[PDB]
C-alpha cells in the first residue's frame, strides 16, 4: 500500500482526554498542531459551526503507511479518538492549511487562523521536510538501485513507467527521481547496462 | 525573449514603473514577466539601445567590473554599497528562480521525449520548432537548459529508442 | 552498518542552556557550526528558516547509528534530537557548518564565520578527511581484485557477490554505491575488461 | 535582402574627394576609418601591392540593407569611391582588422599598421560594441547547432569541411569551432548522433 | 590553500652549519640562491642587508606553506625562519635567485652570479614552467588538422604518426599526451569522424 | 606536534636480550638497523662508538613524539633510550640505516650489509615513500607505451602484463590504479586504438 514519511489526522476534544496534547508528545514525533478549528463553515443546513476540530501534522523518520500511524495514535488516545489517516502530499500546503492559509484554503474563503496557535512539537522544522537534503538523496537513490536491481529495469523509460505505476510505495515520483539521478547518469548507465545483459540471460 | 535587461545612461521616474533595479555608480532591469528588449528600449525612452541579459550574476559583479571578464582586464573596480535599489530587487531571488525555471523546463522537455518517444535531438527539436510555444519553449532555450545535462538526454533518448522499437 | 561519521541537528528550543559543556562531557571529538538563525527560508511566510545548530560527531571505531541516537538523547534530553544521520563526506560537512561546500554555496546559502565554529576534544578535520580517503581508496581496490578473480562482467554480478559474500569482505550494497560513485569511468573499464575476458 | 547595423567597406583616395573626412561626419553615423592600407602586399602577379585603401568601420542606426548605405555613400563621395559594403557579425575583429592585428591577420602575418592613424567619426567608441566572451560563445554553439541541423552534419570532419567552404558566411573558422564547441563534446555527440540516425531516414 | 612551489629566507646567522646538506635529506627538489650579501639596506646605515639566502621549494604534491615551515623548522630549528611563502610564477622566483627577475632589475637590484646557485635533488626549472594555455591550444589544433588530413582513425594510429613525422610539427609522444589530456571526449569526436570516413 | 615516521637508538648495554621480540608484540613496521660497531668516534682515544641500532618506526596514524618514547620505555626499560625523533624522509632514513644515505657518504660514515636491516611487522619501504606528480606523470606516460608496444586491449590485459612484468618499470597493480584515476578516458581511447590495433 501507499508508503510516506508525512501523514495527518483530525482530533476532536469532545472524544479525546484532556491531557491529549502531551500524550501525542509521548510519541516522540514532529508534529504541527493547528489553532482550535471552532469557526468552520458547516454543510449541514440549519447549522453554523463545525465541530471544533485540531488538525495534526505527523511525521515518521522511515517511511510508514497510512494504516500503521492511525494505529499508534489511536492506541494513544482511545479507539473513539480517531477515524482515517491522510497522507499527506505537498506538507508545505498542508501546514498552510492549519490555518487555512493554503492557495486553496484561501481560495475558498475558508475562515482564516491565528498562527500563533500553530504548536509545534519534538523539533518540529517545516523547513527540513520539504528541502531533501543530500543525506535523504543518497536514501533515494539506494532505493532505485534496488529497483532497478529486483524488476530489472534495461533503461529509463522502463524506470520511469515503473514509478507511475508504484511510485508512491516507496515514495517517488518521476519529478522526485529526476532529482536523485542527476548528476548520477554514469552510474545510471552502469545499472541499465547490467539490467540489459541480465535480461538476455 | 527575456526577463533580465541592460543599459546605460550618461531616481523617481524610474520607480514609476514599479518594476526591479539595480543602478551602478550601467543599470540593470527586471522585467515582470518575459519580455522582448526592444520593447522595454522603447518604454524607458518614453520614459525620459537596450540588451538582454543572459547571467545576471556576472553583470551585478560588473557594476564593480568583478568578475571573469574584470580579472580579465582588471580596471577601475567600483564600489559595493553604492547602489540605487528600487521595487525590492535582490541578487539571491533572480538566480535561485533561473534555476528552478532551468529544472521547471527540464522535466518538461522530459514529458515530451516520453510522450511522444522523441529518439534523438532532431526529432526534439523538430517537435519544438512545430509545438515550442504550447510548452514555452525555444531551440535555443532548450539548449541552455539540456547544457550540462548531456549525460542525461543520453539516457532518455536511449530509452525512447529501444521502445520504438517494442512496437 | 557501521560507520565512522556522524552528524544530528540541535535547535536551541530544546535543549538545556549548557548543551556545549554536557556535550564534551562524552569524551568524543565533535564540531558545532555557528547558529544558523539567518538560513533563508523556502517556505514564503518565515523568512528565515527555523534557527539551529549544526553538529558533526566521529566515534573512534565504526559504530551503531542509533547507539548515537541513544547516548546524546540521553545527555541532553529527549526533548533535544530525533534522528542521527552518517556523514559520507566529512569534507563538505565540516564546510557545511559554515556553508562553505562548494555545492551548498552552488545553491548560495547564508555564509557564516567559521571563528564561530567551536571544536570539542580536539576535532582535527584534517586527520578525519586523509584517513577517509585512503580507507575508501583501499575498498575501491578491494572492488578492483574482486572483479578481476570472478570476472565480474557488470554492476549486477557485482552487486550480487556482494549479497553472498559482502561481510567476507567488510562490504554492503550501500557502502560499494558510495565508494564507485565517482569513479563510474573506471568501473566500465573493468567491467568491459571482465567482459572480453570471459569470451576467451 | 539581408540587413543588420554593422558594416565595413572600403575607401579609395584616389576616387573620392578631399573633404570626404567632413562629408562622412554629416551622415550622423558613428564610423572608424583604418589607417591608409598602402602596403599590402598583392595577390595580383606583378604589382606586388595592393591599391591604396581604407577600411571604414559603419554603424547604422537602425537595421539596414547592405545596399542602402552603398547609395548612401556613392552619392555623398563619388561613384567609384567604395566597393566591397560587407556586412560585420564581430565589431571587434573588423577593428583589430583596420591595424591587421585580428589574430586570423596575424595568422597570416598581414602587415600591421599603427594604431595611432585610425580617425573616430562621430564619437566611435570601440567599447560601445565588444561583447562577452561567455555570451558570443554561447551564440556561436547556437549557430553550430543550426548548421548540424540544415546541413545534416553526421560528425566533425563534415562540420569541418562545412567550416572550410562556408565559414565565412557565418563568421566561422575551423579553430575558432574548436574553441566554441570545447567542453561540449557530449553536447556535439548528441547532435552528430541525431544527424546519423536522421540520414538514415 | 595547497600550493606546490614555496620560498623562504635562510640566514646563516641563524641556521647550523651543515644546513645544505640537512636541506638535502627532505628529498625534494629546490633551488638556492647565492649567498645575497650585498643587498642595499633600506635602514641606509650599514648599507647592506645582513646576508640571506633565498630557498625555491618545490613540494611532491600540493601542501599548505605551513607543511613546509613546519618541515623546514623540524629539520633546521625554531629559529630559522618565520613563513615559508607560496610562489605563483616558478620562473620569475628562479630569476628572483640572482636579481634577475623583470622587477628586480625595475628596482636596481644587485645581481648575482647564477653559478652560485646551488642545485638540490635535480631541481631543473624547464621541468616546472609548463602548459601554456595559448601553446597547449595551438598544439591542440595542429593535433586536430593531423586527424583530418591523414585520417587518423584512432590514438595508435596517431602515436604512429608522432613517432614517424613528429618532428615536422614540433611533436612528441609525451608532449601529445600533454596536449589531449582533458580533451579526450574532443578526441573521440575526432577519430569517429575519421573512422566513418574511412568508410567512404 | 604528531608525526607517523620516528626513529630512535637502541644500545645493546641497556636493553634487554628479547628486546627484538619485544619490538614485534607492538604490531608496528619497523626497520632495524645493522648493529653499528665501527663508527667512527669523535672522542679523543677511543676509535668506535658504542655498538647500537637505528630504529625506524612506523606509527600507526599520526602521534606525538614524546607518546612513541614512553611507550618504547614501558616496553623495553626506562633506560632503554632518551628521546625519539621524527623522520621527516622516510627514504632517507631508511638508507641511513646502512650509512648509503646521501649524508652519510657525505660523511664518509662506514658502510652496512643491507641483508642485516631486520625488518618487523611487514615493514616495506615502498609503501612508505611517495612520488612526485611529474614521477607520476611519467609513469602515466610508461602504461601509455606499454600499452602501445604489447597491444594491451583492457584494463585485465593491462593489470595481468603489471602482475608479470610491473617491476621492471616501477609498476603495481595499486600504483596503477592512482596514476589513471581520472584519466578514464584517455584509458578508454588507448584501448580502443590496441582493439582496433588487434584485428587488423
Ligand atoms: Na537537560
Amino acid at each position: 500500500k501507499e508508503k510516506a514519511r508525512y501523514f495527518t489526522f483530525l482530533l476532536y476534544p469532545e472524544s479525546i482526554p484532556s491531557d491529549w496534547e502531551l500524550k501525542l508528545e509521548t510519541l516522540g514525533v514532529p508534529m504541527a498542531i493547528s489553532p482550535l478549528h471552532d469557526k468552520d463553515k458547516s454543510s449541514i443546513k440549519g447549522q453554523k459551526y463545525k465541530k471544533a476540530h485540531y488538525h495534526v501534522l505527523y511525521i515518521a523518520k522511515n517511511p510508514v503507511t497510512a494504516d500503521s500511524v492511525r494505529k499508534k495514535i489511536k492506541l494513544l488516545l482511545g479507539e473513539k479518538s480517531l477515524a482515517m489517516v491522510q497522507v499527506v502530499l505537498n506538507v508545505e500546503n498542508m501546514y498552510l492549511y492549519l490555518t487555512h492559509e493554503s492557495k486553496d484554503a484561501i481560495a475558498k474563503k475558508k475562515h482564516v487562523y491565528d498562527k500563533a496557535d500553530i504548536k509545534l512539537i519534538n523539533n518540529f522544522d517545516i523547513d527540513r521536510y520539504v528541502t531533501l537534503d543530500v543525506e535523504e538523496k543518497t536514501e533515494l537513490f539506494n532505493v532505485v538501485v534496488s529497483l532497478i536491481r529486483a524488476y530489472t529495469l534495461q533503461n529509463i523509460f522502463d524506470l520511469y513507467d515503473f514509478i507511475d505505476e508504484n511510485g508512491e510505495t516507496y515514495g517517488l515520483t518521476i519529478n522526485l527521481v529526476n532529482e536523485v539521478i542527476a548528476g548520477k547518469t554514469g552510474f545510471m548507465k552502469l545499472l541499465f547496462d547490467g539490467a540489459y545483459q541480465r535480461s538476455k540471460r
